[PDB]
């Protein structure tokens, strides 16, 4: 209850630090490079960030960096280029030829707001744009860390992560996956950028690989926490709820929970608020 | 003619090459850090590959890294990423939003060979692959190098180059540009990325400042005679050619080509196949 607290209180306070460096980064001047910076597109960008959520992902980068005694200012950097990318996954995902919404959380979606065209590119662009404040030189952070981030990004979204989990979810919705496809699409649509996140704390702060091992180990029970929890709020159609039953779903979540926490008892009560993001997403 | 002959051969060679290796990025093995590559998408990613074009951009890195002694393994690499963006862009435009093009050199589109969720997944998935591909391991290249890169391509990529560029010209469709909107609407949609393969020659090959700003104009001047060639092209609506005269665009296409050649006159014979592209691309 008053660690639940710690989390929700925490959660909005890494989420309002993030957006206002996203506000910063999304501003309309030109930076070094650029040409110029098309009003409506960016306005398109910035509607896409708006309704990008709670800002967990952001939340997982600064949370694991602090965690393992890293740069607070590179860690709110790739929370940022983390969060661009989840909202770019939206914009794109919302257009009629995918999912098809009007709608997120309650304003209008990207291409409704604009045209499909205008989403297209802003997606196109804010996918684009965290590549550029991973890399940029205003993310206080080696070059060594900088590259290490950028092939783990580029791996968790692309063909091989989040890009190709969403085409397995829409080739299951035209033929039903078994188990092991269902735990594989999850795993990539959704649990790869979770990974991602708690690892790049370990890549941020310059762990060894023993402890980027265990942070990634981390990021991974978030992941398949997360899924389950959203498929059971849904519940109460190729899920593992489905599949398994409720029930089964529930000591899961349960299990995960544990594991999680256990991953990170060497940490001792630095590690109290990480434990508590996997005890809000789990229930 | 014998000239013309040698950058025709080389455009085949380097393009050769760069499709070797490509075939190779976009096989269907998993790499470290994916979970698997899906099929359907991946084969679309190819057949957007497939349909690329004559590798213009490839050829300019291969070629500006050899001018300046850099390793060529790592301009191939480099080159190979630039041609996955220019093929991410060309997917995302064809689609029914955009440019709505059944065809391409052709064959039919990536959205109407599979479908258009597939297409839209398939550029997202070129343009994240572009980056994992300059930052990886396999890409022998120093770290601080690698992230110049990073910034320099998303920075020409992106609201403040190519897909900013591309907003800025469906914008003109419907509000007809001025000359310097034209100008600059050319610069981001296509000058931007001929830009960077030149200069990134540069930063490859470890230049100073005023080595890589040589190749960075030397790239606005193959951009630039680009667009005006192919505008001319079409003509024998926002374009130079219709607000200034064929006759002045064969006059700035013919001038363009001389700066291009004095900007490569310190490395004498060495810059002779720079130097035919640009006749090449210019007439």
């Amino acid at each position: 209850d008053a660690q639940m607290t710690n989390f929700e209180t925490r959660l909005r306070e890494n989420a309002a630090k993030t957006e206002a460096l996203l506000g910063h980064l999304l501003s309309g001047e030109a930076r070094a490079d650029e040409i110029t910076r098309p009003q409506n597109l960016l306005e398109a960008m910035r509607h896409g960030v708006l309704n990008g959520g709670k800002r967990l992902r952001p939340f997982l980068v600064i949370e694991s960096v602090a965690l393992l005694g890293g740069d607070a200012e590179a860690g709110l950097h790739v929370g940022a280029a983390l969060e661009c990318l989840h909202c770019y996954s939206l914009v794109h995902d919302d257009l009629p030829a995918m999912d098809d919404d009007d709608l997120r959380r309650g304003q209008p979606t990207v291409h409704r707001k604009f045209d499909e065209a205008t989403a297209i590119l802003a997606g196109d662009s804010l996918l684009t744009l965290a590549f550029d404040i991973i890399a940029s030189d205003d993310n206080p952070l080696a070059a060594e860390r900088k590259a290490a981030l950028v092939i783990s990004l580029a791996r968790a979204a692309g063909i091989g992560g989040m890009a190709g989990g969403q085409a397995l979810d829409l080739a299951a919705e035209k033929k039903a996956p078994d188990e092991d496809g269902i735990i594989t699409l999850q795993a990539m649509k959704t649990g790869a950028l979770l990974r991602f996140a708690c690892e790049a704390g370990a890549i941020i702060a310059g762990s060894n690989q023993a402890e980027r091992q265990r942070l990634r180990l981390f990021g991974e029970k978030i992941g398949l926490s997360f899924q389950l929890a959203d498929d059971l709020l849904d519940l109460t159609k190729g899920t593992l709820v489905a599949l398994r039953g409720e029930a089964w779903a529930r000591e899961k979540l349960q299990e995960q929970v544990a594991e999680a926490s256990e991953l990170l008892a060497p940490y001792g009560e630095k590690a109290a608020i990480l434990i508590a993001a996997a005890r809000f997403i789990a229930e």
